[PDB]
């Protein structure tokens, strides 16, 4: 339903690139390249979306994860984005995210960052 | 993967939910989640990522995963992402924070996302 | 005394159409009223919070937060929101926040007691 | 006047060993001091917040929140924390919270300005 719509190349307000393919079964797979932080080149992402959403004008729920390890860098961290795809003229993926990095137990209290990313198909 | 063995297997949270996961050598997480609460019945597909080469200073291993709450029985038009870290040892744990987003209209988007925290252990 | 006391004091507006009226004290206090354009809210609610009255000099923002409990002389939504964020000065002064809204639940329902979001405030509607 | 005014008023301790000393006013006010056992913090910091002074009578918790800006006479960590949560009274009284900690950043570093966590406070040390 929203498979073709979600599938494609997305950019957030930071200039990050999210290249994703939505599967018929609810899979999300692709690559993420962050414009910020301890990150270089593309990282693997996987996630899930609701492949049969409400038809009442509601968005499509989805989420995905990046672990920040590739051949170039390892930031000992993972980000999860949770949010919704909104179709139509101004297609957009509005998210909140959590970034956890590996800490000792004594440091676990400041292990997790929160933020928000909005993605569109136009590079801003 | 340094914790591929420690992570793979069955986990239980404070609410009585069950998470079965395989951790791949390449940083993949795949499995199923069965929730003890909410609009949830039976198992749901889970996918995520973990750091397959963590620090060796006693830091945890960062990870995350997504469940979209659609299976053959039920569709709650929502998805949860868990972001956290695995901590090995006698009392292995996965400590997470999570975001649950449900599909909303634009007018209801301000209240589309819940936040919480779950701790998983290997013992029921 | 307070470095951004002048910049923060006044009326702010968010992306929802809500209105935040605040006074920053020299001692770090935030006092004022919040009027929400959405939810189980009517008219103005008391707000109280704190800000860093001696921020860093290097162009960093000024950290702040405040709370609104959603009870007033009209309604009681058995809930409270906290906003955490920073004030950025200049033209297009802004207060960029993340928020948590907790509502009172039984223990059985506490897992879904807390919403999260983000609000941006500017001096112009 | 407040339903849980006496229940909330007093000293609370979290899982980190931090100490929260609070007075609940009749009108919904929270005032007091916070002393963190961790981070760039020393001694007591001013807190202010709000609680629902007339909660539901169905065994629901009492929604509340408060803010600390991490500046006192000893130290300034250019940051503020807000706790959003609920009070549950009775045998083992507890305040269960989620929190947001924002530190002052430049605009380029704003994306990593806010930490999130959860604290549970009880009356015992
Ligand atoms: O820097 C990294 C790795 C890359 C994160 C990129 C983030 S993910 C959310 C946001 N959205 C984007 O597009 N980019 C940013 N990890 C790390 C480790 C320890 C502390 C901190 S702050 C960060
Ligand atoms: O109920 C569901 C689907 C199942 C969620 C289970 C949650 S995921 C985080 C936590 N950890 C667990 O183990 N279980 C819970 N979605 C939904 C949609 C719209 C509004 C609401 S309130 C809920
Ligand atoms: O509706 C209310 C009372 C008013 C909340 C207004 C919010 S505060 C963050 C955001 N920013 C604004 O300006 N407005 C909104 N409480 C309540 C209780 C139970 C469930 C839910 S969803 C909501
Ligand atoms: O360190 C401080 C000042 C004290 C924070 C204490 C926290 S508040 C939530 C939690 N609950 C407690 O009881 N204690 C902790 N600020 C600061 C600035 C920049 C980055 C970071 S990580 C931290």
């Amino acid at each position: 339903r929203d498979q073709a719509g979600i599938t494609g190349t997305w950019y957030n307000q930071l200039g990050s690139t999210f290249i994703v393919t939505a599967g018929a079964d609810g899979a999300l797979t692709g690559t993420y390249e962050s414009a910020v932080g301890n990150a270089e080149s593309r990282y693997v992402l996987t996630g899930r979306y609701d492949s049969a959403p409400a038809t009442d004008g509601s968005g499509t729920a989805l989420g995905w994860t990046v672990a920040w390890k590739n051949n170039y860098r390892n930031a000992h961290s993972a980000t999860t984005w949770s949010g919704q795809y909104v179709g139509g003229a101004e297609a957009r993926i509005n998210t909140q995210w959590l970034l956890t990095y590996g800490t000792t137990e004594a440091n676990a209290w400041w292990s997790t960052f929160v933020g928000h990313d909005t993605f569109t198909k136009v590079k801003p």
